[PDB]
């Protein structure tokens, strides 16, 4: 029982950070086989943050000039280049704690574990979702660039966010593995803001489920609604719209209960219209969005 | 910026996890150096659970009855005793991967890092705080037992907890890792149920800090308050007192943020006697208690 934000065990992405200086500049790295990966915003000056041209600043630089350290082993650079967002910097030296692991990209509403690293030393590790509007709520300091967001599936680790920066509202924005931004987000000095963001509905119907898998069942009732029904609530609450594949995906969920979708979506509709009257659920007083299907049934019976 | 429920790097726990088989009962073990600890709950049968006497149940067994597995690899255990609640298996190897690390008993109001576990692997890894019950609000499912809890400072690992069982309320139960029990529990089947709990006063205060810094300013007052009526209304809410020495904790907090202990304190008599009236403090619509002062430092500016 119980019922927890939690993240994937962080000893097999640990081995691969890296400290990257160039200038006076140090942010994270990752180090997989012979590369090292990092933002390329570890060539910019504070003077060049305006609209910086990264293709001439990069070709100003040698290999020399990129200082990655692994631990107390310095590691050499013998080549460098630029993908999208991200710097490749080839080292002399393969990883030997490499795991096996493959760069994929997330989808808005689906979560991952955050390494959050300074100076290429991991300091904590916690669970994260890709927001509708492509940032995430994040917790990182000044140094945090080149933290990494990943998942485990057996033995292998799918790396699908590197850290980049902070927007005003305090959110979090960064890229996949190849460099390319979640949102319309720019790594260069702008205005750039939060998009207006949206509840994940898939996700607050999975965290219903593990409240009644974990014995919380006041919010239930006898109710069923319709799919059409449904959204045009989702849609009055700002919930994004729920499809016949969520209904599917919750497919397993919905057996082990014995409680159909449509039928939580009954509560939850309740829910929204009339709040939880001073109860909780899971421990929360708010609607909890942060939670898949699928991390509900890995921590669930 | 953000403030996150965080744990600490899980990866020297992984490397001291293993599979512990006595019977048909398997369980986890934690390897440092050349001794596994486990729960002594793995030489019990499900038919003894009543009233076990572990020191009849120890003399009986040899050696060649626990096997234990690092991964793909069998320890060949050279040696068993009974210390409180916990079993040491001296095996021939030491773990290559120990870390430096202490036995630490933790007190009511602080938090640790969890790395659940299964068969010996690692399935992952939550904050927690010893409730002042001494329970603890984990996420575990059966095949749990041995899951170990921890902090860490600097490169040292500080073991506090090994997890042993779940109480009917669905919180959980265990020992140190001397084999003491937190709180009022035992290792046999009993009526044993949690006690009355009451709130981390403390602990709000430091939360109601790190949402200062991170921007959440509206229930802040002009209002300050003395000490003694501040726990006149923390007694009537079911909150601990909160003493001296917890506001000289806070002192650090309030110094970065220019609030003094007590004018904080008028702002949580405020949100105790009215609640929040629709509005949320670091994403919470609850008072949060499961940071410490030295977590909120650790994770703010
Ligand atoms: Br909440």
């Amino acid at each position: 029982s119980g019922f927890r934000k939690m993240a994937f065990p962080s000893g097999k992405v640990e081995g691969c950070m890296v400290q990257v200086t160039c200038g006076t500049t140090t942010l994270n790295g990752l180090w997989l086989d012979d590369v090292v990966y990092c933002p390329r915003h570890v060539i910019c000056t504070s003077e060049d943050m305006l609209n910086p041209n990264y293709e001439d600043l990069l070709i100003r630089k040698s290999n020399h000039n990129f200082l990655v350290q692994a631990g107390n082993v310095q590691l050499r650079v013998i080549g460098h280049s630029m993908q999208n967002c991200v710097l490749k910097l080839k080292v002399d030296t393969a990883n030997p704690k490499t795991p096996k692991y493959k760069f994929v990209r997330i989808q808005p509403g689906q979560t991952f574990s955050v390494l959050a690293c300074y100076n290429g030393s991991p300091s904590g590790v916690y669970q994260c979702a890709m927001r509708p509007n492509f940032t995430i709520k994040g917790s990182f300091l000044n140094g945090s660039c080149g933290s990494v967001g990943f998942n485990i599936d057996y033995d292998c680790v799918s790396f699908c966010y590197m850290h980049h920066m902070e927007l005003p509202t305090g959110v979090h924005a960064g890229t996949d593995l190849e460099g390319n931004f979640y949102g319309p987000f720019v790594d260069r000095q702008t205005a750039q803001a939060a998009g207006t963001d949206t509840t994940i509905t898939v996700n607050v119907l999975a965290w219903l489920y593990a409240a009644v898998i974990n014995g919380d069942r006041w919010f239930l009732n006898r109710f069923t609604t319709t799919l059409n029904d449904f959204n045009l609530v989702a849609m009055k609450y700002n919930y994004e719209p729920l499809t016949q594949d969520h209904v599917d995906i919750l497919g397993p969920l919905s057996a082990q209960t014995g409680i159909a979708v449509l039928d939580m979506c009954a509560s939850l509709k309740e829910l929204l219209q009339n709040g939880m009257n001073g109860r909780t659920i899971l421990g929360s007083a708010l609607l909890e969005d942060e939670f898949t299907p699928f991390d509900v049934v890995r921590q669930c019976s």
